[PDB]
DNA sequence: CGCCGCGTCAGACTCGTAGGATTATAGCATACGTGAGGTGGGATGTCAAGGCCTTTTTTGCCTAAAATGTGATCTAGATCACATTTTA
């Protein structure tokens, strides 16, 4: 089938790595649809430090909050994580969309909720756990990961300190540091940005 | 029977136009009723304060009882210039 009739009519358009998708102040205006490609969802303070929020992979929608109420404005960052491709259409389409057929806006009600399911895991998790336990938790997280490669005892991943410090919100080296106590303990192994993660399956 | 005289009876249809009448007629007195006017007066209608009950607004109050304060003792985060070191 049915989404051959959704990308049929779309507006098509390519995109490189690291361009602006959506920009935090901007009008509701266009939805987004990944045609191929990942993309990661980060924020924006007074400071300017950066807090990656999360990452989505093919098959998801973006723009979705702004669909419905006029005039809304962005309430996130979103940049390419690599040189991927996208589909668009505005909103006034969208009426016709729904009011023809609502079954896009069932598959974006599901998606919207694991996306906000996983954020309440992500609020409590930031809560109560120490840097080790989110830390940890969310090392198994994005372990699952389609992007995530596969090692004969487990998985592997490439990630830098930094990037890993914005999901969980602390500084790289400090991450550095219990990154070495997690050698120490013998669960994972790593050179500068390819971890090893035994473990798994 | 058959005139002749007299009389009776119809004379198309829808619209428009104007305003409109006239003569002369006695007079005064009696007496009675009805119309336009007063007039107190039941009686109705109004407007401002008081006694029955319930509801509502303050407001007692009743005890569970969870909340709001006391402050010295910590803790697990958080930094910064130098020394590399990794990756597209
Ligand atoms: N909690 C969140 N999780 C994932 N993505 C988000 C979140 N908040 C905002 N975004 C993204 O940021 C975008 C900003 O504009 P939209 O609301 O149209 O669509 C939003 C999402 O793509």
């Amino acid at each position: 089938p049915t989404l051959e009739w959704f990308l049929s009519h779309c507006h098509i358009h390519k995109y490189p790595s690291k361009s602006t998708l959506i920009h935090q102040g901007e009008k509701a205006e266009t939805l987004y649809y990944i045609v191929k490609g990942s993309v990661a969802v980060l924020i924006k303070d007074e400071e300017g430090k950066e807090m990656i929020l999360s990452y989505l992979n093919q098959g998801d929608f973006i723009g979705e909050l702004g669909l419905f109420e006029e005039g809304q404005e962005r309430s996130a960052w979103v940049r390419a994580k690599t040189a991927c491709e996208v589909a668009e259409i505005s909103y006034k389409k969208f009426r016709q969309l729904i009011q023809v057929n609502p079954d896009i806006l069932m598959r974006l009600s599901a998606q919207m909720a694991r996306r906000l399911q996983v954020t309440s895991e992500k609020v409590g998790n930031l809560a109560f756990l120490d840097v080790t336990g989110r830390i940890a938790q969310t090392l198994l997280n994005l372990a699952k990961q389609p992007d995530a490669m596969t090692h004969p005892d487990g998985m592997q991943i490439k990630i830098t300190r930094q990037e890993i410090g914005q999901i969980v919100g602390c500084s790289r080296e400090t991450v550095g540091r219990i990154l070495k106590m997690l050698e120490d303990q013998n669960l994972i192994s790593a050179h500068g940005k390819t971890i090893v993660v035994y473990g798994t399956r």
